[PDB]
Formats: structure tokens, C-alpha cells, sequence
């Protein structure tokens, strides 16, 4: 006897809009119901904070980032190496019923018999009688996208839940707008629960509920303002409940058997759910998987309490690309901006498309908003240290303050070896890295596992004063290796001009790299620091680039000039660049019709 | 000196989609450039629910359904009368050059040098200098089939408009799949704006915007489930922009000159348009025609705005049958059903191609709709009212109420006196009607016009309460005509088991009746209150029958009983009978193959 699996999954919403972690979140009796015999964990986060990487990691219980697939949406799907599979596939390999209902988007390329079946309507019903199922659905009910009603909706579509009510995240504009928007989301949350409760109910009346472990989860933290998309913990913190089969506590700890309602407060990471599923079914954990399970037959409640550690990855999201790193360990959160010229608001085309967010950009361009409320909009600092007991939304940086020197050290280290371990493929540019990792990740990792950690080496000599790595800085400025030549180039950009000194190698590299990037990121630092007009040289480096992801980078770095020296770009495409070829495609084209409808204005 | 016109018309679209009319409508910034020196009419309207009787309509002047052109599309084809012509017609014979691009559709017999060229490219550049023009285009991109796409798309395939925010038609199931659809219809209609702009910016560029009268409209309303192929408001309403040329103002009463950008509020119909080209050219109105000019030297817009009348008309879409009538008069809205035992959703193998359309039926069965939602599935009422100023969506059937019993009855007897006075050829069944009034309509018309009153004084006994019209209904039950037998037939079918004592009689007409559509009735009633099979019956008569039409006619029988009841048939035709071809052939393949199958 084998248990069956459900996951139930709502799209993009963090846990504080639920009663069951909220006293002001809404109320939801079917997921409560699922409670009552059921784990409630406080702390699970995902590993990145949009649905392709996080769902990649959910499948694949291993990091997106040491596999290319950190790259939302993805312009090539990477296959899969040998001793990494999906869990839908291990388990249908194993004998189960393997039914999804239906978004995938997934960042690698499938593996053949993924599920039984993948598609609207799909079901554990169509199973063989007595073959253990795993069902995993989705609902859409609380996808961004519902938030990207007109502003008019205020005065002409009444919300259930209260909005005079709201307490809103600090970093938000206390506005009508703002508390309108988080009413809306209250109001989707009852709603997903209703349409959840129609399959809980079939497994109830089909008598499977003590055969099967029920989870539910939200795909990744979110989705007001300043949340989906980045890796503060508004990005990452998702509900998390799992009810306990009676047939099969024998699996468990008795700690964790939900008799009664349980609460969990170990930090549990989406890179765990797979290994989770693969104890359950009794079948051995991936060679290569990062995580590992949170429901063991020796694991304590105490012991799975200790845990306390998230790793978290951000890099390009539709048409925009930002690098940033999260480490979260006990009480502290840490996040390296690798780009701290990029801000948080850097336009994305869909993130806009919510009123509020368009709302808090104007308010921030008025000079109407607080200091805490504004960071988002500006240049961010090269480390962040917050510290969750005192400060859980991450509100004042400890980074700079000297009594906590030792601790910024600490967790920088940390960071640094956990990503050279890896290794963490995303230090090299996509532009570069899908094209050729795509073939089996794996095998470039080993290749180059040396050059991501001198690219890390590279760019966090930004950490240090300028006098002690200028010499350093200005060699690798000059070396050979074209991805040096840009990391070092990044590191200038951090020093801002405190680098001055370096402008003629800098001149250089903008007239003459071989790499259009290169020239385009000095191009950016003598735009940005020493008045140079950039528009010309871009949008001839963005006609120039000779496939689709070079230019896209250089149009965020016309992105990022546009939003902080406030000036437009005329962009034109170099010409030199089934069904599903189609639909690639187009999502592609998407991506810079709406960055060239963007930059064409002030 | 002459204006020149041009038509362009986008397919199968209501207006509700365009951000024109509709708050969540798609931008179309060419469109809408039109309306800055232009007339937006608010309630234009097809007089049926698609194309090829609504181009029909718009060529004519005139109802397809006096014509004998009420069937979609035509099994044959019918000459015109001698004082009725297309406006493509009467203009190219006053001078003009007339060019088509390139969807025809006619269900008349096409006049001689109807257009000076019809075809792919046809343009109004060949012109003679200085001749006055007529240009017609038509673009597919809001065609119905653009939204039979796999359901699978909704994964695959993201929608420029977003979804999310969609008001849905109120009879329409809340679903993804149906937001989803909506969206992409927007997306069609964002294409087609950019398309229609190319045409619209060559008659910029040549300076022919100010000599030109330029109209905008859909060709009837749609597509999503429930519009095209009904006549409720959702298969009529469709957008209309007039962009008026300077230079001919003159023509126009003041109110109508568009020298600031003008709603139009008048129900508008698409009898009037080719009545509203012979004025503006200065040319007579045929003698023939039903509608009226809606631009003129006299027509003030309070007196356009005073119009408020369209009658619509439902016979045949591909190879399903139902006869329905609307009748709009001022705010309120009557549907007249003379076949009510066939709901709105007996089976259409075209229909059933959009996803959405699979949906909503399984979701009837499924017993998931509310009543408004499901009423598109169920036994029709025999009439409807609907207030459109309080119920625009007309979910709220006002018939039955007693306070609104004066209203029903008049606007019964108005439509009565419409499709007796036209008269309505449509009430003898197409298998009989069209072979013999092909050569002229107009004289089957003139010999048969108190027979069509006959039909319909028939039919609507079913309006009144049973006893008081027994004795009447059982005396044309043995009449010896057969149409007559027919409707009287029909109106037993409506009555239900309130008519089981004519039960002797319908088993003599199943036995014995030389029309096989009558036979094919009385099995039809004989299945629905007796319980009697009509499988082998049916089966039979289908093979037995001696012309498509009829074979036709009969199969539509077994679609509703196999939709109602849940019977299969397995269907054989008889041995004894180019687009032409593959367009008949398509409609009994369609037949065969859903009917063997429950
Ligand atoms: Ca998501
Ligand atoms: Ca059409
Ligand atoms: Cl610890
Ligand atoms: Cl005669
Ligand atoms: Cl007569």
C-alpha cells in the first residue's frame, strides 16, 4: 500500500492573506477544514519568486539557477541531465497515476511521459483501480492578474472584505487605492477556496482522504506591489498545509501525524518538496537534488524546527532582468544586489499593468512618499541585512551599521560559498549561457565551475574599499576573458565615481570591446556618472546585437538610463534575427514591443 | 459632381467589443479616427444573425425572407425581380465605378455586371478619372472561426487584453475558457483596426477622405456563444462609423454633417443602407425595397433618433432548421418561437467548433447553470418579452406577466401584420419553397400571400388556450393541404400532451400522409408524449426521401429528438440524388456523423 498525493495550488499569494496565519486575513473553511487533520507550516518559502522558476523547482527538488532555468519566461527550455528527473516522472516511472491540471511552465525540456496526463480536466479518476494517484492542480483565481483591474473599479465594483479595515505593508502608500487592491485580493482568497473545495469534496465522498496526503500552496509568494518578482520575503512566504492521511501516519514521527491540528515553524524551501514526495512513495532521493524531505518517519517536530535556511534567486522576469541573491538563516535576512544601480522599480511592462503600481511610482516621483516607502524606486545598496524578529519586513538595513559587521561578514561569506559550490550558472549572461548549457546543464557547470567563482570573486570586490582593489580591478578590466572584462565593468558601475580613475580604460571599452555588452555597461557608467548621452550609441549597440537576448540586455540597460536620467530611445531590431515554435515566438516579441514601446517616451 | 462610398466590414462582430461603445472594448485607433469627423450610430442592427442573409439584406435593401434568401447558405439560388437590384447594381448603371474585395455571399442569382470587378484585389484605383466610386472590402480576422482554437491555447497561447477583467454576458458560465475566448476576440479585434487602417490611410493619401462617405460596420452580431445564428439582440447589434466628407455636406441635414463627432441613438437596420446610397448618389429608391434612408437633406437627428424598429428573422444556419422572429419596437424587445420543442442549442456542427460552446452544453448537462444560463439548452417558450432599457441582456421573460399581457398582445398582432403584409415566404418549408420560387419570388409571392396568412393564423392557435381552439386545430389536422397539415402539425407539437386526444389523428398522419415531413412530425410528437420510437421510422423516411432538402428537414427532426431523448440514428441516403457540392455534402455528413452517436 502506497499513498496517494494532491497538491493543491493557487497562484502567486503569500500567507498573511489568509485568516489561518492572519487576523486580518480571509476566511477560508475548506483549506481550514484541510487543517483540522492537518501539518500547518508557518515558514515555507519558494526559492525564487515567479511561477516558471518556482514551479521548475517544485518539480525538480534542485535549484533553477545551477541548472540555466533561472529565467522566466525562458527563452531556451534546458534538458534535463541523467540523474535529475521531475517527480511526476519518477513517480509514473514507479507505478503511479500521474494526472496535472494544467499550467506546467516549466524551464526545462520535458521528459517524455511526464505525467499520464497533462492537460485541462486531467484527473485521478481516469487512474486503474487501486493504483496510487498523484493529482496536482492548479487555480488561477489569485494570479496577478486579477489585480490589473481599471482604477475606476474603486467607485464600481464593491469588495466582500472591507478595505477602511486593511493594514497595509509598510512599504506601501496608504492610499484608497492601495487598501481597494489588498480588499481585492481578500476577496479572491475566499474565492479559491470555494473552487478548491469542490476537489476536496470528491476525494471526500470517494472515500481517498485517509489514503492521501493533501498539500496546499501558493506557487510563490505575492502579489501587491513590491512583492512577485523580488526576493524579500513578499516574494517568497507562501501558505503551506498539508492534511495527514490516517492510513499512513505510520510514515511519519508521531510529532507529526496532525492528530490535531499542528503547527510547523522550520524553514521549509520549494527545492524540498520533491524529496518529500520521493520518501513518501519509498523511493530514493535524486543524485542531484538540493533538498531535502520534511515529512520522515525520524524526523521530530523539534528537529524539523531547527531548520532555518532559504536560499533565494531573481535574474530576468519577461522582459526584465535584475541579478539579486536572498539568504535567509535564523533571524537574519541577507540580500546582495549585484546590480545596485538597478532599482527595484526598473519597468516591467506587467508588473504596471496594477493600478497600485502605477500609483506608487507617481507618488514616489511627487516626493510624497516616506523613506521606507521609496527605496524601491532608488539605486540599492550592495548588501542588505534585516533582521525578521525585530524587523519581518525588511525595512531598516543593518548592513552598514558597525555592530553588526561581523554578521554582514558571516552571511557574505555564506553566500559566496554557496554559490560557488553550486555553482550558480546565472553569473554567466543568458545571452550567453541557454545557448550552450541548454544540451545538459551539468556538463557546463563542470566546464566552468572555476570561472563562476572568479566572476563572484570578481564582482564582489565592489565590498571593498577602492584603494585596496584597484589595481586588482583595473587588471581584470584589461583581461582577455570578455566576462571578466563585464563583471569587472559591474564593479565599477557599484563603485559609481569612486572609480573615476579608471575613466580612459573605461572610454576604451566602449569604443572598442569586441563584446556589445561591454560596451554598453560603459557606456552606462559614463552616462550615469560623467554626462555622457547614451541614446545614440545604444540603439545603434541594440540594432547592432546579433540574436534576441543581447539585445534584450542592452535594452534594460537603456531601461535602467531611461528611468533614472529620464530620457528616451528609438529602437529599431537587426533583421538578421511549429504551432509551439509560433507560441515562442511570440512570447519573444512580446518582450521587446514592450520595451520599445516603453523607452520610445520619457 | 457624385460622392464616392466605401463599405468596410468586419465579420461576425458585435459592438460591445469595441472600446467605441464598451468601457472594456478594444482600441481600434483607425476605426475610431473616423468617428472624429463622423456619425457613431449606437444601435445599428442586422435584420438576421449571418452573413450570407445579412449581405443579402445590405445589397437589397429589402428582407431575404419575402425572397425566398432566408436560408444560410442558399440551396439555390433566386433570380431578382424586375424592380429590384443590388446597390453595387444600381450604382455601376448610374456610372460609378463599383469594386468588391472580395466575400460576395449573395443568396440571389448575382445581376449582370454587378460590380465593375469583384474579386481579390478589386480596388477602387482602376476607376476612370473623375468617375465617382463604390468600394466594398471585407476582412475575415473576426470571423467565428478564428475562435475555434484548441483549449489548450489558454496555457500555450497568452491574449494581448487581459482576461481577468472581462463582464461577462450574463447567459455565459463564469469560466476561464469563456474569459479566455472573450480576450481573444478583443485581440481580433486590435488586428483587424490595424488592418482596415491601411485601406483607410491609401484614401488619406490620396485625398479622397473629404469626397467619400466612409462606413464601418460588422455584418451581423457575434461570435461568441449564444449571437450568430439567433435573433436575440446579441446576433443583430453590430458597430456603424460614417465618416462624413467635407465636400459633401451639403447633402445632409446640419445635424447629420458631422462637424462635431455624433452619437446617433436611432435603430438603424440593414434594410436601410442601400436605400441611404441611392440618396446620397441622387439616385430613386427601388420601388421594391423595405427600408428607408437614415442619411439625408431633411432627416434632423431628433427624427433619426425617433426610429426604433427592427424585425429579424432565423430560418436555416448550415444544416440546422428553427423558424424564429424578433420584433423590436421602442424599449421593448418580442421574440416569437413557432418551433418551441427545438431549443437554441439543438446541435450545429460549426457552432460546437468553439470550445466555449462545448463548455456551456456540458455544463448544462452537468446541471452546473443557473436559469438564465441554461435557458440556451431548454424547450423554448412560444413567446418572449423583454424590457432592453431595465434587461439589455434579455434574461427576464416578461410574456407571461399579467401586467405586461397588453404590451405581448400588441406587439404579437404588430408582427403578424409584418410577416402577413410582406408576406414572410418562409413559412413554406424550404424544400418546397425554394425550387419553385426561384425564377421569381415576387410572383410566388402575389399567388400565395393569403396562404402564408393561413399558415401563420395555423400556427399561432397554439397561443390560445387548447379547448378553445380544438375543434378549429383537428379540422386543418385533416385539411387537405399538406402545409397546411404542417403547421397545424407544429402547433400540436406545441400544445404537448394538452392536444393527446388528436392522438388517433397524428397516428393516421404518421401512417399514411403523402408529405414525409408531416409523417416525420407526427413521429416526432408520437416520441415525445407516447414514448413511441421513432428511430427505424425516421431512419426510413431519411432514406426514402426524394430531394436533399427534404432529407434535410427530416434529419433536423432527429437531431431534436436525439438531443431531447437521447436516441441515436444511423442515417442512409438515397441513391437517387462545385462549392455548391461541398457545401450540401457538408451539411449531411455533419448529420450522419452526430447522430450516430448519443
Ligand atoms: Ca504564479
Ligand atoms: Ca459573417
Ligand atoms: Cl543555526
Ligand atoms: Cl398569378
Ligand atoms: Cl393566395
Amino acid at each position: 500500500k502506497r499513498p496517494n498525493f494532491v497538491w493543491l495550488v493557487s497562484e502567486d499569494n503569500s500567507k498573511r492573506y489568509l485568516k489561518l496565519y492572519n487576523a486580518k486575513g480571509a476566511e477560508m473553511p475548506n483549506i481550514e477544514s484541510l487543517a483540522k487533520q492537518g501539518l500547518v507550516f508557518n515558514n515555507a518559502f519558494s526559492n525564487s519568486p515567479v511561477s516558471s522558476t518556482a514551479r521548475t523547482t517544485l518539480a525538480l527538488g534542485a535549484y533553477p539557477a545551477k541548472l540555466a532555468m533561472e529565467y522566466h519566461r525562458p527563452f531556451e527550455r534546458i534538458n534535463l541531465p541523467r540523474e535529475l528527473s521531475t517527480i511526476s516522472d519518477y513517480l509514473t516511472k514507479a507505478g503511479y497515476y500521474t494526472s496535472n491540471d494544467a499550467k506546467e511552465d516549466y524551464n526545462f525540456v520535458s521528459p517524455e511521459n511526464n505525467w499520464s496526463s497533462s492537460k485541462k480536466g486531467a484527473s485521478w479518476h481516469n487512474r486503474k483501480a487501486g493504483q496510487p494517484f498523484f493529482h496536482m492542480q492548479t487555480w488561477k483565481t489569485t494570479h496577478e492578474g486579477k489585480l490589473h483591474f481599471p482604477e475606476s473599479d474603486i467607485e464600481n465594483l464593491s469588495t466582500i472584505h472591507n478595505p477602511n479595515s486593511v493594514e497595509l505593508d509598510p512599504i506601501h502608500p496608504n492610499t484608497e487605492l492601495f487598501r481597494y487592491t489588498y480588499a481585492r485580493y481578500l476577496d479572491l482568497h475566499k474565492k479559491v477556496d470555494k473552487e478548491m473545495g469542490v476537489v476536496i469534496n470528491q476525494l471526500k465522498e470517494e472515500g481517498l482522504l485517509e489514503d492521501t496526503f493533501i498539500f496546499y500552496f501558493g506557487d510563490h509568494g505575492g502579489v501587491l506591489p513590491g512583492s512577485k518578482g523580488f526576493v524579500s520575503e513578499r516574494g517568497l512566504n507562501v501558505p503551506l498545509v498539508v492534511r495527514v492521511p490516517k492510513n499512513f501516519r505510520h510514515l511519519l514521527h508521531k510529532d507529526l501525524q496532525a492528530k490535531l491540528s499542528t503547527r510547523v515553524d522550520g524553514v521549509i524551501s520549494f527545492i524540498d518538496f520533491a524529496p518529500t514526495l520521493l520518501e513518501l512513495a519509498g523511493l530514493p532521493k535524486s543524485k542531484l537534488q538540493d533538498g531535502e524531505s520534511f515529512l520522515s518517519k525520524n524526523l521530530s517536530l523539534d528537529d524539523l524546527n531547527k531548520r532555518n535556511t532559504n536560499f533565494s534567486f531573481a535574474d530576468r522576469f519577461d522582459e526584465k532582468y535584475d541579478m539579486v541573491r536572498g539568504f535567509r538563516k535564523g533571524k537574519y535576512k541577507y540580500i546582495r544586489n549585484y546590480l545596485p544601480f538597478n532599482p527595484d522599480g526598473l519597468f516591467s511592462s506587467y508588473r504596471y499593468k496594477q493600478a497600485a503600481y502605477r500609483e506608487w511610482k507617481h507618488l514616489f516621483k511627487a516626493n510624497k512618499l516616506n523613506s521606507v516607502q521609496s527605496a524601491f524606486f532608488k539605486r540599492k545598496p550592495l548588501e542588505a541585512l534585516y533582521d525578521l524578529e525585530q524587523d519581518p519586513f525588511e525595512t531598516k538595513n543593518l548592513a552598514l551599521l558597525p555592530q553588526y559587521t561581523e554578521q554582514v561578514i558571516k552571511m557574505r561569506a555564506g553566500l559566496q560559498k554557496k554559490l560557488q559550490s553550486m555553482p550558480d550558472l546565472a553569473f554567466y549572461p543568458e545571452s550567453y549561457l541557454v545557448d550552450i548549457a541548454k544540451d545538459d546543464p551539468i556538463i557546463f557547470s563542470l566546464k566552468h565551475k572555476n570561472d563562476i567563482a572568479r566572476f563572484i570573486n570578481i564582482i564582489d570586490m565592489s565590498l571593498q574599499p577602492f584603494e585596496q582593489v584597484k589595481n586588482k580591478l583595473k587588471a581584470v578590466l584589461l583581461s582577455n576573458e570578455q566576462w571578466e572584462r563585464y563583471w569587472a565593468m559591474n564593479a565599477v558601475l557599484a563603485f559609481g565615481d569612486k572609480a573615476n580613475e579608471f575613466l580612459p580604460i573605461i572610454e576604451k571599452i566602449r569604443q572598442s570591446d569586441i563584446n556589445l555588452i561591454n560596451r554598453s555597461r560603459a557606456i552606462q557608467y559614463l552616462a550615469l556618472n560623467n554626462g555622457v548621452s547614451p541614446q545614440l550609441e545604444l540603439e545603434d549597440l541594440v540594432k547592432q546585437a546579433k540574436d534576441p537576448l543581447t539585445a534584450l540586455a542592452i535594452l534594460n540597460i537603456a531601461t535602467q538610463l531611461h528611468d533614472t536620467l529620464g530620457i528616451a530611445f528609438n529602437i529599431e531590431l537587426n533583421k538578421l534575427w511549429t504551432s509551439m515554435e509560433s507560441f515562442h515566438k511570440r512570447t519573444v516579441d512580446g518582450w521587446f514591443k514592450a520595451r520599445m514601446d516603453y523607452l520610445k517616451n520619457i
